[PDB]
Formats: structure tokens, sequence, C-alpha cells
């Protein structure tokens, strides 16, 4: 037992683990409960997010359980991570509308409603409780200011000027990890490299809150093209996984025009085919490019999956 | 939590539970590990078996784990259950060939090769160890002769004359239950009504072997048509799930010619559609029979699934 880790590794979906070995350990020992999430900073997800929720779906394959945290509370605050300009609070309505779009999608990428598997939690439910006073006492007490300015996210912002709220974002997100880690048994939290800071902070908090009751954080790498261009972007902004923001057709082509070079990779990252199916699918590319089979079965997969069998046919027929 | 049981019940797939309530209990409490199996008394499964392996697949839906016991050891002996004429030992080669066919199929109905989910065990592995002496001592000691003549299977045979071997079949099968119940954690064993006897005996043995370390047996009902005819049979014997014994086409039609009456039922039993999808699919039948939509989406499902998307198209095109 170590196949799952064997492939994540093969495909190149592991940019960093907190405890490389220990992760390997429980993953070959007990059926883990891992989660991931997004703040509804919009009403549609987008190729950018498609990667790690897939990685979550690749776990569920082998027996594990994923959980999906929509940004019900941290949404309204905004994660300064990466950013280099303070955020802009959305309106309660907007967020309440945004999470209807963002969730509307997950509910298709995942099968919610089972007796034991995949839960869609809304951190609005617990973060909505904790008060000003409590917060400081119970959690604040154990969050050193010297660790926070440590965060590679904020370090930056600190320079331009970081508001308090972006600054206390990390404590809210850390609170979540522990809460699931306690409430549902979350031991691994998977997220993008833009999430290292936060991932690592959630695990430290519970270390002095109870002595990290067995938590680990994994990070999927970052999608990178060969044309040197901000993957995910189009004059049509970024490829939204919503049919009326980015349609099966526009979707389709995106994948169909995948610069031959950065192809097999994207096959590995985004498609549920084997190393053998891909391997074959690599020859077909290495010496019969006219047929453009790789770049074709890619798009086929991602479009049928994300959009539909029907919306694949409906799409393919526009060349 | 109680949806899975909620539907099994809805569809009518529960002919009997050993401990009705307790089953409900652990199924709403912990992720169970249930199994089922067949002796390779042939080289192809058949509609008859398609039902309970589906039921096993309906568990895996909600989080549970199935296991598949091919008849590697009990195969060679034959389960007199139901039968009313002693068996006929197969040849080691035959069984060794038969289990290549029988397994060749499961490996498509189930996804083996994961880190935590679905295992294909071969009881040849443990039953091949136990000797004449051991057997009597360790297990035989705790199997009363008065319980065995109790078995509704043999009771019958007893009348025509039941050889010792058919008679000791039940002890071999009971041995299995406990072994998984101990080896892998098997708590529920699902099987046809022709398997009550055996199901119930496996649980009794471990009751005096250690005090039934938490075991239960469930039984799927029996497929029954409205035309009053031995479901599963055709002049082409019985509908073998093998393409070269019973092909996508011959397969297809079978389902397509499903006597309108015993339809929705078969939709429930054999298809992964909702109560809503079916409900709609029941109207379409109740008042627009010309279209024959029910009997059509049925066959469609079962054929694509069992045989292939491709072998569905390939099939549908023969009307
Ligand atoms: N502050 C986090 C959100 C969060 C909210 C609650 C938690 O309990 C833990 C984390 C973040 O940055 N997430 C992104 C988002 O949209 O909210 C998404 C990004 O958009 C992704 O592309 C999708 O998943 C990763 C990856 O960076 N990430 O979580
Ligand atoms: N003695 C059992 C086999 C067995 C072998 C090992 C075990 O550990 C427990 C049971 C039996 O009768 N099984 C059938 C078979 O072909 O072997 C199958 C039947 O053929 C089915 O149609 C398929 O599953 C059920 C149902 O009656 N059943 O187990």
């Amino acid at each position: 037992t170590n196949v799952l880790i064997e492939d994540l590794k093969w495909r190149g979906l592991i940019y960093q683990q907190t405890d490389e070995q220990g992760i390997e350990d429980l993953l070959n020992k007990e059926q883990v409960t891992l989660y991931c999430g997004a703040d509804p900073t919009a009403d549609s997800l987008h190729i950018g997010h498609l990667l790690p929720f897939l990685t979550l779906r690749r776990f569920q394959e082998h027996g594990h359980r994923p959980i999906v945290l929509i940004g019900g509370g941290t949404g309204m605050i905004g994660d300064p991570s990466g950013k280099s300009e303070e955020r802009v609070l959305q309106t309660e309505e907007q967020v309440d509308k945004n999470i209807e779009g963002i969730s509307k999608q997950m509910h298709n990428i995942f099968e919610f409603g089972t007796d034991h598997g995949a839960v869609l939690v809304n951190n609005r439910d617990w973060l909505g409780q904790i008060s000003l006073i409590s917060f400081l006492r119970d959690y604040g007490k154990h969050v050193g200011v010297n660790y926070m300015l440590g965060k590679d996210s904020i370090q930056s912002r600190l320079e331009h000027g970081i508001s308090y709220t972006e600054f206390t974002y990390t404590i809210l997100q850390a609170i979540d990890f522990g809460h699931l880690n306690r409430e549902l048994n979350c031991k691994i939290q998977v997220g993008g490299s833009d999430q290292w800071g936060n991932i690592t902070s959630g695990i430290e908090l519970m270390r002095r809150m109870y002595g990290q009751t067995d938590a680990y954080g994994l990070t999927i790498p970052l999608v990178t093209k060969s044309d040197g261009k901000k993957f995910g972007k189009s004059e049509s902004g970024a490829v939204w996984l919503d049919a009326e923001k980015t349609s099966p057709y526009e979707f389709y082509q995106f994948w169909i025009n995948q610069s031959d070079e950065d192809v097999i990779k994207f096959l590995k990252y985004f498609t549920f085919l084997g190393k053998e199916e891909i391997d074959r699918l690599e020859q077909s590319k290495n010496e019969a490019p006219h047929l453009r089979e790789a770049q074709k079965t890619l798009a086929e997969e991602v479009t049928k999956f994300i959009h539909g069998e029907d919306a694949l046919n409906d799409a393919i027929r526009i060349s």
C-alpha cells in the first residue's frame, strides 16, 4: 500500500508536505479525512481551482474522505495571500449570492448526500459564533505576533501597509483547520502554494492549543504553461467553470489549443487516465502530432467531466 | 443519517436482516466493511448474480467497503443450497479456469487496486491451509450436528440423500465469514435468499468461537417477473454477462423487452437513477407507453454499465 502517493508523486501534484513521511504513514495506515476550500470571492470557480478539488477527488478514489469549505465567513474578509494591495469587503448579499454559485459547482464535482463521504461545510456556521472577547481569549492568546509577520503572504503587504483585518485572516482560517481536525477528524488539508502560509498556521495553532492532534498539510503545485502565460487567463478574463461565463465551447477549445509541449503534464494533472493510457497517449503525440490526439482527449475529458457528456457533444460540434 | 437504508428499503432489496435494528445502527454510526461471493461454478456471471454485486456497489456509494469472495476453495465443493440432487466436483483446471472468467468480470463491476476499498479475496488462500485434523478440532468442535440438519438447504437433500461433502459445505463457508470478520473487519455479509442458511451459520459459529465479534447478514430479495417465468433464463440458457455467451445486443433486448408491468421495479433494483428520475420515468410509462421510455432507459443503463458505452452504441444499432 502506497499507490495513491505513488501517483500524486508521478503526476507532480505535491509541491510540499508538512511532514513528508508521516503523511505517507497514515495514508498507508488509516482512511484519512482531508479537506479544501475557497471563499466565495465570486459566483463561479475557475480552472485555477479545478486542480486541487480534483486532487481531493483523487483521494476519494482510494478510500479517503474529502470535505469542501466554502468561504461563508472568511469569504467576507478576503485572504491577502499573494495579493499586494488590501482587499475590498463584499456585501453580505453578494457573498450570500456568490456561495450559491461557487457551491452550485462543487455539488457536481463531488457527490454530496451520502452516509459517509464528502461533506460541504460552511465556515459561516462556527465563525459566526465566536465573539470579540472569546476570540482573543480562547484563540488569540496562543497566536504570537512574531509568527504572523513571519507569514510569506503578509511580509509583503507589511511593506505597502497591511490592514488589521487581512492580518487577522490567518487566525480565522487556522481556527477552521483545528475545528474540522476536531469536529470531523480532518488530518490533512490540501491547497495551493498560495496556501502554504495558512496551511502551516492551522497546524501550529492546534499544536499549542492541544498538541497538534495529528495534523498535516499538503500543497498541489501551480499550473504553469510553456508559452510563459498566466495560466487561467483569456481576454475573457480567466476560464470560469460556469457555462455562462465560460461555455462548453470556449471551455473546450482552451484545452484543445494546449501547446503540445505543456500537454502530457496537463493530461497527468487534470485527467483520470492511467500512466499506461497516457503513455500511449504520449507516443501518439510524440510522432503523429497531425492527429493532435493528446490535446484532444485532454479537452474531451475535462469538458465532458466539468460540463457534461451532452455538453461535450454539443461542444465538439463547433469544431 | 439513514439514507442508504432509506433507499435499499425503498427499492425493495432487503428480504431479511439478522439483526434488523443493529444493522441500521452501525450503518448510521461507522463505515462498515461488507462482502459477497460466488464459487466459480462457471466462467461467467449472469443476471442472477448482477443484483447483489450491485447492492454491494450501492453501499460503496455512501462510504462503505465491499469485498468480493470468488469461490477458490468452496468452488470445488459446491453449495447444495437450493439444489435437490448432489453436486459434481469440477476439475482443478476447470475451477482454475472458471475463476479467471468469473473474476474477469467483477474487476469491471468494481474498482480493485485502491489503497482502501474493495478487495477481491480468494478463499483458496485460507481454506487451502486448514487440515483434516485441525479442521475438526479448531472449528468442527463448535459446529453441532443438530444445527446443520436445521439448515433449510440440506433438510431437503437429507430426504433424497445428502453426501457428507455437500453437508460440510456450510462449515467451510462459515469459516470464511469469521475469517474476514476477523481478518478485514467484515461485519455484514450480503447474499441471495438462497444464502440465508449459510449467512446465518457464519454468524453463529463466531458466536461460540469468540462471541460474534459484531456480525450481521443481509439478504437481497429474489428477482421475479410478472410473466411467471424463471428470470435469468433464455433458450440461450440464462443471460450470461459475457459478451461471447450473451452479447451486448442479446443482452440489450432482454432489458428492452421487459414486460411493462415488472418494469419500474427492475428500474429500482438495477439502475443508479434517483427516486425522482424513476418517478418521472414511471409517468412516461404510465401514460405514454408507445414511447416505451422506461424499458428503454433500463436496458440502456444495464448495458452501457455491464458492457460499455461503446458496446451500447454498437448494440442500440441493431434496433
Ligand atoms: N484563504 C483560502 C480559503 C480558506 C477558507 C477556509 C479554510 O478552512 C481554509 C482556507 C484560499 O486562498 N483559498 C482559495 C479561495 O478561492 O478561497 C483557493 C484558491 O482559489 C485555489 O485555487 C482553490 O483552492 C486553493 C487554491 O489556491 N485555495 O483554497
Ligand atoms: N455458497 C455461496 C458462495 C460463498 C463462497 C464463499 C463465502 O465466503 C460465502 C459464500 C453461494 O451460493 N453463492 C453464489 C455463487 O454463485 O457462489 C452466489 C449466487 O450465485 C448469487 O446469485 C450471487 O451472490 C449470491 C447469490 O445467490 N451468492 O453468493
